[PDB]
């Protein structure tokens, strides 16, 4: 479902794939190839969310912001993990937001960097690109490997291809 | 939407914002100008959930309790974080749950208090007013300053506005 | 709501409950007296999900598994609490995961454990039966009472009758 919010309508590219049970609101923006999962709530009413190409935000993720901090900027084929909570932060291109992790006000993850699952990243951090981050509150644990960055090349890649896959649901028997 | 579980209509004051994808189950009262988001469930099938005047229930919360265990009782102007889990515990008036914290069982929060994102409050598990608390096991970690019950005062009367927004 | 993703139907038993507001997709196979709650996502696209006989799978939560990793298997009369994430795992018979908890894929829960309320038990993690076992990364702590072996042999029970009552 989109919703209007004010004078905001959802901005969501032709390519996205979007579950069913969600619920996009306002001032939200969703770029190609982009995939949205079952019963995840986007809401851009106090503040905008933008969401860049080839990212996933998984079941049951809630996306919001708070008025006069930073708006919520996701960038492209980034992994934003089941029940997650990303909150007025960004994160950069290729990032893994581990499920179940909390993510708050004006934080900032660099770009292929991993947050482990059930992580806490408290407001205004800064975390830098190619880390392992985990933890409550998260701490930066170690550099990634070159699997660890190999694997985030194709994991958001990976599920545009699931995607497409409900996409053409009225395609197959 | 609102279901009956077995005599159990919920009671909802017409004033009351309710978003899309709501779940409302049984024993469950809602007062004045309250506003609850969208995916939340709120199940009063085995105890009574009771929520004053401009609380906020946010996004894919969950609220219940247990049988023959303290019923959940949350006060006036509270705020209630996105993703929330609360379960058969008692929360005073102008308190904020922070996102993706969970209160167990005859745990209380006292009025006036902050509780940070993440946390864990532990069965029966007593927390003051006018203080934070935080962590898994949440702690009491220091007073709020006026500044912050001033924020508290304001936080829910914010998201009453927010709801009205909406213009349902 | 039961949603077919390329050949795979879920099957669910007969007497299965489902809430309103569910979404369980493909790959899924859910026995009798097993009862789903509002809002919780049961995803079997990339990986299958299977659940036994009265078995809870509380409210907000998500079942989901990995390609190429072991598929999610749930026994019989187990509780999973509200808004848990249940990913690639193996849960035996009678156990409980507390609310919020977080399973990582390959892990195995043993028959009659306890998980703790908001616990992570990380990848590949063998937990014993019939202990407790919680925090984040989660630790065994202790073997369970007979009192709480009591408690698990009726905790999933109970929601079967509540279930019904719906
Ligand atoms: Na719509
Ligand atoms: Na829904
Ligand atoms: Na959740
Ligand atoms: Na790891
Ligand atoms: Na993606
Ligand atoms: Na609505
Ligand atoms: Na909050
Ligand atoms: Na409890
Ligand atoms: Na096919
Ligand atoms: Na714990
Ligand atoms: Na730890
Ligand atoms: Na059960
Ligand atoms: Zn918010
Ligand atoms: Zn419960
Ligand atoms: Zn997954």
């Amino acid at each position: 479902m989109e919703h209007k919010y004010k004078n905001h309508l959802p901005k969501i590219h032709e390519t996205t794939f979007v579950a069913e049970g969600v619920h996009i609101i306002g001032d939200v923006e969703i770029g190609e190839d982009s995939n949205i999962w079952f019963n995840a709530v986007l809401r851009g009413d106090v503040n905008s969310i933008k969401i860049g190409r080839g990212t996933n935000i998984q079941d049951n993720a809630t996306l919001h912001a708070s008025t006069g901090q930073s708006p919520t900027i996701i960038g492209d084929y980034v992994t934003v993990g089941h029940n997650c909570i990303i909150h007025g932060c960004k994160i950069g291109d290729y990032s893994l937001i581990g499920m179940g992790s909390i993510i708050l006000d004006n934080a900032e993850i660099g770009e292929y960097t991993i947050i482990g699952a059930g992580s806490l990243v408290t407001q205004n951090k800064k975390i830098p690109p190619r880390v392992l981050c985990m933890g409550s509150p998260a701490k930066v644990i170690r550099e990634l490997t070159e699997e660890e960055i190999e694997y985030l090349k194709n994991s958001a890649k990976h599920y545009i291809e699931l995607s497409k896959n409900y996409r053409h649901h009225h395609h197959h028997h």
